[PDB]
């Protein structure tokens, strides 16, 4: 589990979004596993606007933060699941690191702020849904 609170928005994994998220929907994209809903309070997370390929992520299955090198946002094949058929997920960045399904929502951050959230994993690899291109989260 896990979300990004910036301004009047809440950013979560689309496959984990609540009824409240869908009732206050701003934008969703199944191909990125992202959903953004509106909030009544002011979130204080800062979004990074950079091309960093190093950062730190929170791994709930280990109650620990891990430093990682990660790839640039790209289209990557993601095996079928209870939430989606087999498909290419866009804007995904991979890193060598531990992850388990309940780890989705863990934040990835660089020295410039929030980079994205855990969205995929499998065989000593963790995938992150990038959020740095969503310039409207700030405005
Ligand atoms: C960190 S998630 C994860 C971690 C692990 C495993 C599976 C997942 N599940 C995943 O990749 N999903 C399902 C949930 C929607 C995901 C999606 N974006 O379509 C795709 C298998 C065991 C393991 O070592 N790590
Ligand atoms: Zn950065």
């Amino acid at each position: 589990s896990g979300a990004i609170y910036v301004g009047n928005y809440r950013v979560v994994n689309r496959h984990l979004a609540t009824h409240n998220d869908w009732a206050n929907l701003v934008w969703e994209d199944s191909s990125r596993d992202l959903l953004v809903s509106s909030t009544t309070a002011q979130g204080c997370d800062t979004i990074a606007r950079c091309d960093c390929q190093t950062g730190v992520y929170y791994c709930s299955s280990r109650r620990k933060h891990y430093p990682v090198s990660f790839s640039k946002p790209s289209l990557i094949f993601v095996e079928a699941s209870e939430y989606y058929p087999a498909r290419y997920q866009s804007h995904l960045m991979l890193a060598v690191g531990h992850s388990e399904p309940g780890d989705c929502g863990g934040i990835l951050r660089c020295q410039h702020g929030v980079v994205g959230i855990v969205s995929t994993g499998g065989n000593g690899l963790v995938g992150f849904a990038d959020v740095r291109d969503l310039l409207w989260l700030d405005e």
